[PDB]
């Protein structure tokens, strides 16, 4: 029996998601079973679970953000520059990699999209607007982006059986701890201003490794790292949420003992 509207709703709110909650969900949609009407089942539990004051914020980026072919090049290869798509936010889809809900989210109605074509972000509720813009070149993760807003705001994470991997906010943390030989990289994205394909080289700090030692391949990185120590250490209301084993964490919490992690571990 697929799991409904009203039951998604009535675990939710055991969980602790209040009206007029700001919430930011990591989905893994295998473990929580099957839905329904699908995907759009728990979209729709969500947003009536925040209700009409409520907002939802999640990382949905570009499924084809040139990243990996631009990387640490002072200018997109020529090759690349000559065909790539220009990022239209409208229709630009959600990337894959991080949760087929995504698409579902990007695509609702009155959902607002941010400018950055590798970190974007959706947003949908009253706050929209102010939560996705500005989104800058530069600034993915820190300071004036989207989660720097979402973490002042009292924002909640919602991890849906999701990893420890994937607390995008952590990157926050990254960009702001006072530690030395901190990771950035050059990329470039092509953008449209004001009609015309545009593109924008940039530096920004790592996020896939902020140190030497978390940019391993094999190993965890640091948000992994953090997150595992957090959940150990810390009271967080957990339960279902259709199957799956899920978590409401308190953002700006995490965030805070994530930049005191890391400054603990390396020398300013
Ligand atoms: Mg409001």
């Amino acid at each position: 029996t697929p799991w409904s509207k009203s039951e998604l709703v009535r675990q939710l709110r055991d969980l602790g998601v209040r009206s007029g909650d700001m919430v930011m969900p990591h989905v893994s949609l295998r473990a929580v079973g099957p839905l329904a009407d699908g995907p759009q089942t728990l979209v729709d539990a969500l947003i009536e679970a925040v209700g009409p004051t409520g907002n939802i914020l999640a990382f949905v980026s570009w499924r084809d953000s040139p990243y990996e072919q631009t990387l640490g090049h002072d200018a997109p290869p020529a090759a690349i520059a000559q065909s790539w798509p220009a990022f239209d936010p409208d229709h630009a889809p959600a990337y894959p990699g991080f949760g087929a809900i995504n698409e579902f989210i990007r695509t609702y109605p009155g959902c607002r999209r941010t400018a950055h074509p590798d970190a974007s972000m959706a947003a949908i509720g009253p706050d929209a607007a102010w939560l996705v813009a500005p989104h800058e070149m530069g600034a993915a993760y820190g300071p004036r982006s989207p989660i720097a807003r979402f973490l002042a705001h009292a924002g909640k994470i919602l991890s849906i059986g999701a990893g420890p991997d994937a607390v995008t906010a952590l990157h926050y943390a990254e960009a702001v701890a006072r530690i030395e030989g901190k990771r950035r990289v050059t990329y470039s994205m092509p953008l449209l201003r004001e009609g015309k394909r545009v593109w924008v080289t940039t530096s920004d700090w790592d996020s896939n490794g902020i140190l030497d030692e978390y940019a391993a391949p094999d190993g965890p990185d640091a948000v992994e790292r953090i997150a595992r120590d957090y959940l150990a250490r810390t009271r967080v209301a957990q339960g279902p949420v259709g199957g799956a084993q899920s978590r409401l964490i308190d953002a700006a919490d995490i965030v805070s003992f994530g930049i005191e992690w890391l400054e603990a571990r390396h020398a300013a």
